[PDB]
């Protein structure tokens, strides 16, 4: 009788910042309440100014990550305003049955719809838009995101002791394919239905323009980089909707990772670098031991380097000599 | 002594469906007999009518879903007709030594060879053609299928308890390069050998022009759509023998997933999207819940839906509103 | 204190051979040495005489193999000669911080440098440089190895007993985009420094002109064929340092794998095929059963028997029948 459980309402935070939550549930289970609005905007995704009709949850790329625990209901209040131009859906691969919610989901500009499942299963999952006929177009263009349902009890290790982070961060990484001239330059268009045929196109070449981390090339750098401290134990969710990925932390590991993101499973441990599947959220573990920069990648590094899938970490504290050391600096 | 083992003669029934078997052995090990013929032919690929010559075990793309049990001999009759054009063999990952029988079973037109080996290590595997400086072109021209071996006891869980399956289902998912003149039409040829110098370039350019489940776009639906009741356990095993896929259930989930499809190996457990790594067989358990269509996709979005890597399950039954429930229908 | 350890200097040898060591450490922690040395040079890497200048450590593709165990440390002398042209470093996987050494070790034409790192974690891991600003292109020049850190009790199986292999080899596979003209001919360059350019757009297509094995198409065939006696042991270490592959041993199987390579992870079991991501190395363990010529390829068939991803392993001993057996030889 879900009418005698307790409701709460979240606020969503921007990516890659993740909304307030306790790991080891404090309460039994609740209805969690989320809004989303979809927003269709112009965003500039490279350093050249190339610029794409995006198409958003709550108007970043990715969606924002929301944390329900196991045996949770998520009830999500999702408005389509009559700005828009484009019928949009949801599908969440957390939720079981017509179509992750999909087919219930289905709003014109000017519509809303409030749609609940049971989160049955603990993990990290995608979220994704998915109008019929139209499904890759939705998805490549921005419109996803993942959701976390965390073990009622928290997150464990291999050998099913407790593991506790100190900090959370989200990725969401974002295959774009912008269509190209003849010469190879990139056309622009005044609203997402111009775009539609080019962009059939240019996605069935099966290779990618851009790959971004949160929304633009060098979008997790500088004053936008992600920030710890050694001795803090930092988990990192990493979701693809369409296409896969390799994450690896350059000076770093992945201590404990879930690459296919299901916490019923063991972690992998000790991991230079994982395959996170296209259409799956992944979740790695590690504790920094050293401070300075560190570079977060997807390992192909073209699609790194050249392609934008890269972003920073500065991380504040001592440095340790045995662990690394110049014996003999560059010298001639 | 192989000579006072029983004989088993097993038909072949044509994909997505298999044939009849025990999941727990009822008999000691046996000699299991199977023929296949060999049969190149004419293929309508996809809605447009684009043709392929394609080459085919036993009629159909993939070729049939061979069963045996761990320790079981399998006696292959492989049959070349004289109305064929090309020599053949077979390849057999679940067989040790002469690389996977291939190097016994060449077969020109007009020829036949009869191959045993013993099934020693329980799982899914492919089996494919791979003639001597032509293995990709028969391979990508559909001449590839699976084998699953397995274990006497059936399947097992996480923990070692059994997992019986009710239905079982072989998806089979092919990459095909269909050459193309300098506009970007499809090219027709009269016989199989015409193709051979196009069919290459294609393939180098590592791009498909199709990706299809069971030998065309649109093969697993409408009347051909999988089936299933809420309540049922379905094991989909699915085979690639060339390039890396990820399947996702739309709406529903892997409960027990072998994605590189090895049972002596603990299954993964709630998968949302798994990788089965081309040249390979994976096998998903999933307990339908509730009822309606499912979409079942190659989760890179636009090999499913712009190039064809989508099939339907149309399930029936009850409807359970604990699990998912639209709260306000879509309304302005 | 390491000034009380003992050191100990290893001379490297050329892949895919391995350079002595133990398996179960014979001796407590040491600080193990070794020097490599930059070589920028011309390499033919297909039949038709392909050129490319290729950026290496120690004159081979890959570099070579280095072996310790966990919990020694490794100094590592690295010198750029002044007849080299770049700018060069060394980021290990395997180290942790300062972008895995990167930071520390950037020596221009005519310096050296030496580094140690704590070997914290075990596992094979991969190696290559990375400097500001031109990552992919010196990774996909060639400069791109791996190191094994052995636990100190050697491997060992999903039950914990002991592993031991009685050979052991190292594939690296190397993917390159050779620059193109219109027509499709590779360009030639007399400096590595004109190429840049071109180079840079040929790896935005995403699509490699060859990959291979050891630095070249049938580098690892003839008279360099892998060897191996029925009944041998042999662990295969394979390292991508920028693209996914997918390894196979066509007529055997990875009866133990560690597809992403890291030891404290039970291996997989029986594969046919595996998945080791792009910036990950891996190892398969796998005793020979039957004689005769296998081949390893990466089992996306176009990549090995297209574009050079294959090599042969030669094995002498004695048939078994009971395995395999042909029972009526190709016939009319
Ligand atoms: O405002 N662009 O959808
Ligand atoms: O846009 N309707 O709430
Ligand atoms: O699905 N693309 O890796
Ligand atoms: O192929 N996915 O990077
Ligand atoms: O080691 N980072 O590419
Ligand atoms: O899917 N569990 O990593
Ligand atoms: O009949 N075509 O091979
Ligand atoms: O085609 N010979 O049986
Ligand atoms: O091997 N192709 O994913
Ligand atoms: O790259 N395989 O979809
Ligand atoms: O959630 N299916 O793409
Ligand atoms: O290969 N076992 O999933
Ligand atoms: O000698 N070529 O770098
Ligand atoms: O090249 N300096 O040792
Ligand atoms: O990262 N390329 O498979
Ligand atoms: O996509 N890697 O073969
Ligand atoms: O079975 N080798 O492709
Ligand atoms: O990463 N361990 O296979
Ligand atoms: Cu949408
Ligand atoms: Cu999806
Ligand atoms: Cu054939
Ligand atoms: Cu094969
Ligand atoms: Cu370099
Ligand atoms: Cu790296």
């Amino acid at each position: 009788d879900i009418s005698t459980l307790p409701r709460v309402k979240v606020d969503l935070v921007k990516p890659p910042f993740v909304h307030a939550h306790d790991q080891v549930a404090k309460t039994g289970p609740r209805v969690v309440e989320f809004t989303m609005t979809i927003e269709e905007k112009k965003l500039v995704i490279d350093r050249e100014g190339t610029e794409i009709h995006a198409m958003t949850f709550n108007g970043s790329v990715p969606g924002p990550l929301m944390v329900v625990h196991e045996n949770d209901y998520v009830e999500l209040r999702l408005i389509n305003p009559d700005t828009n131009t484009l019928l949009h859906n949801i599908d969440f691969h957390a939720a079981t049955g017509a179509l992750g919610g999909g087919a219930l989901t289905q709003v014109n500009p000017g519509e809303e719809t409030t749609l609940r499942f049971k989160a049955t299963k603990p993990g990290v999952f995608v979220y994704h838009c998915a109008p019929e006929g139209m499904v890759p177009w939705h998805v490549t263009s921005g419109m996803n995101g993942a959701i976390m349902v965390l073990p009622r009890d928290g997150l464990k290790d291999e050998k099913g002791q407790p593991l506790t982070y100190d900090k959370i961060y989200y990725v969401g990484e974002q295959d774009f394919y912008v269509p190209k001239d003849e010469a190879g330059n990139y056309k622009k268009y005044e609203t997402p239905g111009e775009a539609y045929e080019d962009a059939v196109k240019a996605m069935r070449t099966l290779t990618p323009t851009h790959i971004v981390f949160n929304g633009a090339v060098g979008a997790l750098t500088g004053d936008h980089a992600l920030t710890a401290a050694v001795g803090e134990r930092v988990l990192v969710v990493h979701s693809q909707a369409n296409r896969d990925t390799r994450p690896h932390l350059i000076g770093g590991h992945g201590d404990y990772v879930w690459a296919t993101g299901k916490f019923r499973n063991p972690p992998d441990l000790d991991q230079e670098t994982w395959l996170i599947p296209g259409g799956t959220a992944g979740a790695a573990f590690y504790t920094f031991r050293q401070p300075g920069v560190y570079a977060y990648v997807n390992h192909n590094l073209i699609e790194a380097f050249e392609l934008g899938a890269a972003g920073h970490f500065k991380v504040t504290g001592e440095w340790n000599d045995d662990l690394m050391t110049s014996v003999v600096k560059p010298a001639s």
